[PDB]
């Protein structure tokens, strides 16, 4: 992903949604 620019804006808050995403 390399216009992972526009996604770091809200990966900030994503990546707590992630650990419910990738482990179920």
């Amino acid at each position: 992903w390399w216009w992972k620019y526009e996604i770091t804006t809200i990966h900030n808050l994503f990546r707590k949604l992630t650990h419910r995403l990738f482990r179920r």
